[PDB]
RNA sequence: GGGCGUUAAGUUGCAGGGUAUAGACCCGAAACCCGGUGAUCUAGCCAUGGGCAGGUUGAAGGUUGGGUAACACUAACUGGAGGACCGAACCGACUAAUGUUGAAAAAUUAGCGGAUGACUUGUGGCUGGGGGUGAAAGGCCAAUCAAACCGGGAGAUAGCUGGUUCUCCCCGAAAGCUAUUUAGGUAGCGCCUCGUGAAUUCAUCUCCGGGGGUAGAGCACUGUUUCGGCAAGGGGGUCAUCCCGACUUACCAACCCGAUGCAAACUGCGAAUACCGGAGAAUGUUAUCACGGGAGACACACGGCGGGUGCUAACGUCCGUCGUGAAGAGGGAAACAACCCAGACCGCCAGCUAAGGUCCCAAAGUCAUGGUUAAGUGGGAAACGAUGUGGGAAGGCCCAGACAGCCAGGAUGUUGGCUUAGAAGCAGCCAUCAUUUAAAGAAAGCGUAAUAGCUCACUGGUCGAGUCGGCCUGCGCGGAAGAUGUAACGGGGCUAAACCAUGCACCGAAGCUGCGGCAGCGACGCUUAUGCGUUGUUGGGUAGGGGAGCGUUCUGUAAGCCUGCGAAGGUGUGCUGUGAGGCAUGCUGGAGGUAUCAGAAGUGCGAAUGCUGACAUAAGUAACGAUAAAGCGGGUGAAAAGCCC
RNA sequence: ACACAGGUGGUCAGGUAGAGAAUACCAAGGCGCUUGAGAGAACUCGGGUGAAGGAACUAGGCAAAAUGGUGCCGUAACUUC
RNA sequence: AAUUCCUUGUCGGGUAAGUUCCGACCUGCACGAAUGGCGUAAUGAUGGCCAGGCUGUCUCCACCCGAGACUCAGUGAAAUUGAACUCGCUGUGAAGAUGCAGUGUACCCGCGGCAAGACGGAAAGACCCCGUGAACCUUUACUAUAGCUUGACACUGAACA
RNA sequence: UCCUCCUAAAGAGUAACGGAGGAGCACGAAGGUUGGCUAAUCCUGGUCGGACAUCAGGAGGUUAGUGCAAUGGCAUAAGCCAGCUUGACUGCGAGCGUGACGGCGCGAGCAGGUGCGAAAGCAGGUCAUAGUGAUCCGGUGGUUCUGAAUGGAAGGGCCAUCGCUCAACGGAUAAAAGGUACUCCGGGGAUAACAGGCUGAUACCGCCCAAGAGUUCAUAUCGACGGCGGUGUUUGGCACCUCGAUGUCGGCUCAUCACAUCCUGGGGCUGAAGUAGGUCCCAAGGGUAUGGCUGUUCGCCAUUUAAAGUGGUACGCGAGCUGGGUUUAGAACGUCGUGAGACAGUUCGGUCCCUAUCUGCCGUGGGCGCUGGAGAACUGAGGGGGGCUGCUCCUAGUACGAGAGGACCGGAGUGGACGCAUCACUGGUGUUCGGGUUGUCAUGCCAAUGGCACUGCCCGGUAGCUAAAUGCGGAAGAGAUAAGUGCUGAAAGCAUCUAAGCACGAAACUUGCCCCGAGAUGAGUUCUCCCUGACCCUUUAAGGGUCCUGAAGGAACGUUGAAGACGACGACGUUGAUAGGCCGGGUGUGUAAGCGCAGCGAUGCGUUGAGCUAACCGGUACUAAUGAACCGUGAGGCUUAACCU
């Protein structure tokens, strides 16, 4: 059951901070949820200081008073924050008439309005699917009440159990085309075995900016909008560096907070490429104060997704705004998992960037001064080939000095191609 | 006036068609209720007696002292308690397994609980059916218990299931509408049948006299639509004198203009066919309608057409409308109710045809001629791919010689400027001209770090007729994988035995035709119940209606007649009719059977898980009753594993 | 329904070993259970023994294997003692 | 949790492996005090679970001993059956073919062995539905009444006041 | 229930849990009548006045207007205003419409009195259809109609009218709730639950288009939005097949096919350094994880292996088992119910029947066949089994690669699983082989020996037999092939793997190995061996009969077997080793008996490797296997030409 829940509909919202302990979205966050999403928003109406129920969520009382808002205000749907138990939505409907959703269905709602490669639908209707294997459970009342309540003759196993079994074959199945999918990235993966491969990838929440950066550091087309979701599908495009010239780039999805569990559990194949990749850049926003937070947000899919072990780089984008400083190197030591100064749209930070990369991808820099006597064409030949010359400089009668620095598999595969009996290189 | 009437042959039999009340054809329910029988099985209770081996624990208590004023404390010693243990007798059933047509309508074997107690048992007693009983389960109440057994109102009713017996000729349904405590029922009418009546009653064909709103078509309207319009109002705008306001709308969107379609519930049009009245001919047994006597039938399926629905599915459902089936046999499509052909009164070792076929199974063309197919297409299929091959129109090039290959040239500006280590025909970038010449692009491909080679585009020459394509089009390939065995021509097998067209022969059904019978039916003549005579015509059939019968048994008829020199009964035998049947005669029989025409019926059986009586069948199989075994010598004895010693 | 493997009350209690009216073997006393004989195949029944391993089997240690006795030694949580 | 749906919730303990279990945890889908809750000595032919032991349970089974199976003799059964000359493959078809089609194979006839089929036997589907079938209970279905409750009047008199 | 529109097929009429919708009244005027008026919407102008009120002027032609659904209706308006009015009367109805009927609709004219207009003439409810109830039993009112001895009266009818959501609307009655798991009765494939059958929306596999990513690149590999197919497995529908019964999930024995490929096998490309992969093609030969957890299939997990392939097969397999889940009665919890009661909410407990006729299956038989008869040896007509593979070194640290890393092919080894076969080894096993010993019994007693107690308990072991033991086995090479790679080579001067014609090419194909195998009804080969007698009548492919012959060979019985269920199949039957014996050896148990002698004794010491000894090896005619008899024969059918006479 591939079905879609509409987004784009009048709303009665209702949503409860107002909880005490756990916390969770202002409210605003959630309201971008509902914005992106397209939502008709109507109204807020909101709950008091409780711990949550085995009831209808909330209190009783509010509850009485989401009932009568919907009955009143029409409202198309009650979305309702903060995720429940099936049986939680099912007493809220009894108090109803319309879809209720999670925070959940949601997420997933916009998520597969938004998908649009091949690969995104199936992770995105896998997603789709193992939500929904949950809550049908109780559904069955209705469609045994129908059935008489004694008389399965034939079958032992009861019924609806084989509907959870028809969904269990479904979810198998999904996953099955999902496996040649993953192999079929990892073949474009073997291309990740030459020895030369910087692979970086960049990470935030949704409108971290990510989209921007990731432009003006390509100059390609990624576009970028207020909107959560402002990119799906990983994007891959070589960029420039100092001391390994080529340089794989991939953008992933942005995040939020307590984005869906199964959701991840699809969507490994997507982030298949940000396991490996050797570098976790990472952009976050400088307006919101939601700063610390959003970083515990990232964290914490990190963790569940491995290779959080992986070096980082910060980039407290949106420098714009707050005339932070001017940009700057921040060695966070000499480490340098830094800090880094940039506003992306404008962009200005960039070259202490790529720098600071530039000290921290290596692995050789014990440069030469080379040079020859005119037999050199092959030599500037050579580095205008592979890497860089440092330095070209003249010099009399045709002996020519320059200054070179490359990894080492550079120095071999050279020292053996070529006779270097030139010697400045090993 | 209008309604009924005015009107104008009935009644008693008798045979019979119904229909009414009764068991109304027979078989069959769960239960309902009344009168009776039980407590020997068990459940409970009552009196009265019995049963409970062996072992072990040790309360209370007692006795003696520590101990302390004493108490507490406490020694032992005895003391013998108890829904107590351990385990036989007796009780009881938890686990396995056999056995489950078993040895036994709950046993068997091995393991298990109680076992001095709310125990167990002798023997008698009392409680009874809507009642008893209940350590209560809805369990027991003679193995039967959610209300016993057993006799009677009892043929309880049964709108369901079953089945309902001898023969020919005639006719032929329906599976619908309305209503239905109705949906598998039944009723009114539709349809069949019979009997009576009457319009030339009707049906086809034509001609005339009609009506119309679907198909189609169409865009005013109805709503929809696309794009130009067009102005267009307008939130802007616009500008500025602040603004008089001008101006701008360059967005905005009507209204109307032009052309585009679209429609079950849009229509300024509008067919066929049907419908409907008149007219006429021929043709059909008045085919019509009215009436009276009887029905069943009320659930239809598929096919062609018109639809709804569905998924423009289903051997799907639901209507329309029509065909076969049902209830129709033949032939063909290999096998085929629902397709094509054709409605079997019966015979005939005659004939011709139908659809459909004709190299063999296998009936007839190895038919004629013309054309295509290269695949076994035929003998399973698409979007789609392509120097497959047939056909076609037209178009391009060319004997001033093309097309293919082949001889050679490939140019100067100028390595274009920019880029840059280097770019320059080929890192780019943008310019890319001008020249020469038949010829050559600042470039189509390779190459170089880059530079410089390498090939065509370009052409001369060469060579000598055709050459390059798009379009249309028949017929073919690619796409194209299935379950147990070739299995997607019936097979053999095909290269014509495929396929396209034309023609001739022939096969091929019960249809038709000749010959021969039989039967209705009308018919006019004949004739009178007559008979005929003639002729036309007809004769597949379940529900169901109608006509004729065959046969048994009794009664009349018979004190007839048949028979002992063989009646009835069995089993032969031939003779005979359209038939059920008769008739003849050998075998047994050893006693009775009934022409003829009447009379009446328990009157005709293959079926009901019919019912009794005889006998098949598995099979001469499984088994022969506990796995506590016998061996022997002698005895009688028709015989000795059994018995006698 | 039977010469059926079921049930049926009360009396009697020999030895030898052992607590014993169990078991073990015999007294007195009955009994060889009404079809056999041959043969030594699967399979079934009822059993006896296993090398290695030791519950991996299996719904589940089901079955089966596995402990017994007498005396002396010593005997936890917890205990309503 | 004998309570939970969700749910193999989370948590750690046990396991190489933990849908059970054990103990916490507390969003108790939908615990709660006589409709008794919380504990617990001992008690269980009780539910779940672990460890020690042994073990033909098994991994895979092997011979031995018994009684049936076999043959021989005597006896002498049943269940069931339209009729038998009662092959496969593949079609076909009231839609799962021994019986048709076309095709393939195959002397005549027992014995013991195996159980896929012969929609094999056994009993009128208990499931499901139908029927103006029945029974039994149920309660605020109706409609009746027993027992019960009020009141009259009669057996019922007397006086006063 | 009733009304309008589509479905509806140009008339009616026509259905669906098909498409839209209205209705249970309103009015004494919205009615009778004559007299007059005629629409929305639109432009200009104009006080508040405005997009939009009122007024003028035009425009325009009912797009307005109908008491409300809708559709047809509508200018002589029906719509509108106004006067007059009760025709929203009264008894009658030519004759029509649609109804099965009940019943419903229109109707002129007339009778009797109205009412309007001058008159003509207009009025028996409204523009039209929707606006509602039969029956009974009663009420109110009238009543020139009855009234039960007569006179009244009560009562009834006659006529007027009233009493209903009887709305499940043709209305079973004044009066009408649920539960069954305790179950029941008669039916049903006329309709469910299982499975098939039909179909493929679904699911599933390709296929086209190429938006894109895939570091540049659309097509190594992915493929967006979209299309056509295929398979007939998943879920569904469809209810034709079964309810006079087809047993249902999981496991457990057991396989069987497909190929839509899990490995191994062969190839194309690669984003193929090699290592490896990824796809694609070709391939069905064989092979393809034990455990944990839960009834599970799954799924998850731990560790493996080359691989842990898919799916079909009544979701293969209950007349083979299993009975954990599934669904009964017991009970409990939460929860819903006032309840009895239920719940797909969970937990506890809970009976698997069939001795095989047919079929087909596995063995193994007897009859007859094969042209006189045997006896042994055959050939191969056909059939089956057989098919896995790791891992190590050698090639060689080589080709590869900067390194790391590490090959191609060839060859050597050495295993897992599986199959085949023998006991010699290792053992297993051993109820007949020996010894130990508790219980007791008996043998007169005695130390001595037997009986019983699971074989009494145990101890080892021959033989037989068996894996756990041990050898052997799956090829090689040919033949013809796939996919692919080729040569040459034209049709088309060039091309070109193809048209011609050669070269390749794999666990697959056919052989190559083993087993089977003239019932191979085509009934075959070679070799051996045997019978070569007379007479009689009938029909003469023919005998028949006499008589006389009986052969090789067959058996029949018996001795027995490593042969065997029985049969069969061996070995032997006195010219003999087949058995049992018997003799020896061998074999294991472990040193006996009796006696001797140290010890009071239990016992011992020496007598002694003792005796004891199967299933065995070597030996031996002691017993048994005797001989007649019995089957079978007596010389071999015609044709046909060959060669010989
Ligand atoms: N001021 C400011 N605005 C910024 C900066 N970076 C991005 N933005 C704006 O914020 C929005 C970010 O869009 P986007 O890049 O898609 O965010 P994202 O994090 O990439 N989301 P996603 O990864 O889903 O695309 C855009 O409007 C972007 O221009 C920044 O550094 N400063
Ligand atoms: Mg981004």
């Amino acid at each position: 059951m591939f079905d879609r829940y509409d987004a784009g509909e009048q709303a009665v919202l209702v949503h409860i901070y107002f909880t005490q302990d756990k916390d969770m979205e202002d409210l605003q966050e959630f309201e971008s949820l509902v914005s992106s999403a397209g939502v008709e928003a109507l109204q807020v109406i909101t709950g008091s200081r409780k711990a949550p129920h085995p009831k209808y969520f909330v209190g009783e009382g509010k509850a009485v008073e989401i009932a009568e808002a919907v009955k009143a205000t029409g409202a198309s749907v009650v979305l309702f924050d903060h995720a429940l138990s099936p049986a939680q939505e099912r007493n809220l409907e009894r108090l109803c008439e319309c879809r209720v959703i999670d925070r959940t269905g949601l997420i997933l709602d916009i998520f597969a309005q938004r998908a649009r490669t091949h690969e995104g639908k199936l992770q995105v209707e896998l997603a789709q699917l193992r939500h929904l294997a949950t809550r049908l459970v109780r559904g069955w009342t209705h469609l045994e009440r129908q059935k008489g309540g004694i008389g399965l003759r034939g079958p032992g196993e009861t019924q609806l159990e084989t509907d959870r079994r028809l969904l269990r074959n479904r979810i198998v199945q999904i996953q099955s085309r999902l496996e040649r999918v993953e192999k079929q990235r990892e073949q474009g993966r073997q291309s990740r075995i030459k020895a030369d491969v910087p692979t970086v990838s960049l990470v935030g929440y949704t409108n971290a900016g990510k989209s921007t950066l990731f432009n003006r550091i390509t100059e390609a087309r990624v576009y970028a909008a207020d909107q959560l979701f402002a990119t799906l599908d990983p994007t891959l495009r070589r960029i420039d560096v100092a001391d390994v010239g080529e340089t794989v780039l991939a953008d992933t999805v942005g995040f939020i907070r307590h984005l869906p569990h199964d959701l991840v559990a699809a969507f490994k194949a997507t982030l298949q490429e940000t396991r490996q990749a050797t570098l976790l850049l990472h952009v976050i926003d400088a307006a919101d104060v939601r700063v610390q937070e959003n970083i515990e947000a990232v964290n914490t899919v990190l963790e569940e997704i491995d290779a959080h072990e992986i070096p980082t780089l910060l980039v407290m984008n949106k420098i714009d705004m707050l005339e932070d400083f001017e940009p700057r190197i921040d060695r966070d030591e000499e480490n340098k998992p830094n800090r880094v100064w940039l506003s992306a749209q404008t962009g200005a930070g960039i070259p202490q960037l790529f720098q600071a990369l530039t000290e921290r991808l290596s692995g050789e820099v014990a440069q030469h001064t080379l040079r020859l006597p005119p037999q050199e064409g092959r030599l500037r030949s050579r580095f205008y080939q592979l890497q860089a010359i440092e330095k070209e400089w003249m010099e009399e009668d045709g002996s020519v000095s320059l200054q070179v620095r490359m990894p080492i598999v550079d120095w071999r595969r050279l020292c053996k191609q070529e006779p270097a009996l030139i010697d400045y290189l090993i």
